[PDB]
């Protein structure tokens, strides 16, 4: 019975940094706080599509526009060179200010 949250920035960077290939969909996220917690889906879903608000609040993720119909769709939240190392360092980390 364990279901702590992250930052909702940390939700994605976290995930794209555990990724074996530096990129990751949308869902990307959807299959990572999963990965962690038990449910934290089929009970809540105001986290699903919240992650996607966090995926622009921020801009180091290399969103792209359309892709190599790898996916199906058009759209995908990667982590550029200058980037992840910067978005990981305020994931690893939790959300606690002084």
């Amino acid at each position: 019975d364990s279901k702590p949250p992250y930052s909702y920035a940390q939700l994605i960077v976290q995930a794209i940094t555990m990724a074996p290939d530096k990129q990751l969909t949308l869902n990307g996220i959807y299959t990572h706080i999963t990965k962690n917690y038990p449910y934290y889906r089929t009970a809540d879903k105001g986290w699903q599509n919240s992650i996607r608000h966090n995926l622009s609040l921020n801009r180091y993720f290399i969103k792209v526009p359309r892709s190599q119909e790898e996916p199906g769709k058009g759209s995908f939240w990667r982590i550029d060179p200058a980037s992840e190392s910067k978005l990981i360092e305020q994931a690893f980390r939790k959300r606690r200010p002084r």
